[PDB]
């Protein structure tokens, strides 16, 4: 694998070993050859179940998730998956990895997407070298794939609303299930639900992700209700996964709004890593896999292949040149490579408007590259009347910086801001000025 100009995607199957037995053989191969490695990890609660892999190993953890003291020597680094395009993105050196493993590689976040553009293009190059790990590649379409021991697969109606009646099997069950819901806001209806019921419900997203994730070791909990972050090396100790197999998709509208389309069917890679969270034990046959919907190919023309297009085209490669997206994911898109290439101030604001100002990549986009400054948040009120942001079925309302009680109508709608009650007050917080 370890060769110059080769591209390999470990595709075993989920639960066969990727991270715990195959990652540190390669480590210690890469460490026996000088090759300066770096490691991807798709979340900081996946950062903290690497470092136990791969103990003892001569690894620099280069993310607060990891309560590590390095020697200063080491030549294999790991850090998030987002952490490495923000860096790439940045006034920051950036070692040209000689050799670029990318862990839970299926990740479609836009900084994950635009990752596996940059590293496969050095490695075309013939620069580097570069392992995906991923159960699912890009257009895998088996949703069904090998597990740790046998599953149970039927396909059953599931709720996606609180109900009264119909679904017994839901809370007849006596073991611990993982739900996936398409949203926040769906899971916190069927988590309200569950608990009228007398169920014990932990919730996960990704803004909360690292936090409660903890809660599935510190509490007993009967059900996990969880948005797609889930399929990203998420491990429970579950003997049921229900599925309800949609998710919402960002769809870019006349270049110039974003929605929340959908909800609509998953990946065939979405449902085989959602599946792919029980049957994980060789001793526990028999885990169940209830599923809701059939899949579909909704990742074609989904907002975040566009969005990870606008940060290739803000990345140095060598000269012009421009890093393409991985092959099999190329096609996801239809942009004009170089389109969203900002001089280097517009630049600077674009970066300034995702890391700290927490937007959408397409949002920071459209500020960054209308020469609007980070501080300037005038537009955040100077939006069409149908740009109005609701809260609690009127027009939502902050103070600006300057005092005045204004209507929040931004003049570039990304539903994503608005989503659930969390993003609503921290972009909130954004039009007021507050970061
Ligand atoms: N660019 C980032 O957001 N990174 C996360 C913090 N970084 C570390 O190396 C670090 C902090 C504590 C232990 O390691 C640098 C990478």
């Amino acid at each position: 694998m370890l060769k110059k100009k080769q591209l390999t995607v470990l595709d075993l199957h989920p639960g066969a070993g990727k991270t715990r037995r195959v990652l540190p053989e390669i480590v210690r191969e890469a460490i026996k050859k000088r090759l300066r490695t770096v490691i991807l990890a798709p979340t900081r609660v996946v950062a903290a179940e690497m470092e136990e892999a791969l103990r003892g190993l001569p690894v620099r953890y280069m993310t607060t998730a990891v309560n590590v003291t390095h020697s200063g020597t080491e030549i294999v680094d790991l850090m998030c998956h987002a952490t490495f395009t923000s860096r790439l993105l940045q006034p920051i050196r950036v070692p040209n990895y000689n050799l670029n493993i990318m862990d839970e590689a299926h990740f479609t976040d836009p900084s994950s997407i635009a990752a596996r553009g940059y590293i496969s293009t050095r490695v075309e190059m013939g620069e580097a070298a570069a392992i995906f790990m991923t159960a699912t590649p890009p257009g895998t379409r088996d949703a069904f794939p090998d597990s740790n021991s046998p599953i149970m697969d039927t396909e059953v109606e599931v709720p996606e609303r609180a109900w009264s009646s119909g679904f017994d099997w839901v809370t007849d069950h006596s073991g611990k299930t993982v739900w996936f819901v398409p949203s926040v806001r769906n899971g916190n209806e069927i988590a309200a639900c569950l608990t009228k019921a007398g169920k014990r419900v932990i919730q996960l997203s990704r803004k909360t992700f690292e936090t409660e994730f903890q809660k599935t070791k510190n509490q007993e909990w009967d059900f996990v209700i969880t948005t797609d972050i889930s399929e990203m090396g998420a491990n429970f100790k579950a003997d049921r996964v229900i599925d309800s197999r949609r998710c919402l998709k960002p769809v870019i509208l006349d270049g110039e709004r974003v929605i929340l389309a959908g909800p609509m069917p998953v990946t065939h890679a979405s449902a085989a890593q959602r599946r792919g969270r029980i049957g994980r034990n060789p001793n526990k046959p028999g885990d169940e896999y209830m599923y809701g919907g059939g899949c579909a190919e909704t990742d074609e023309g989904h907002a975040h292949w566009l969005e990870a297009r606008m940060l290739l085209d803000n990345i140095y490669l060598q000269d012009g040149l421009i890093a393409s997206l991985y092959r099999p994911e190329a096609d996801k898109v239809a942009a004009i490579e170089g389109e969203f290439k900002l001089r280097t101030e517009q630049r600077k604001t674009f970066v300034e408007l995702m890391k700290r100002g927490d937007l959408p990549v397409w949002l920071a986009y459209q500020v960054a590259s209308a020469g609007i400054t980070y501080t300037d948040r005038r537009w955040c009120f100077d939006g069409t009347t149908n740009n109005t942001i609701m809260e609690d079925s009127v027009p939502a309302e902050v103070w600006t910086k300057y005092g005045e009680k204004r209507v929040l109508k931004p003049r570039w709608m990304d539903a994503r801001v608005c989503s659930d009650h969390a993003a609503l007050k921290s972009f909130k917080e954004f039009a007021a000025g507050k970061r």
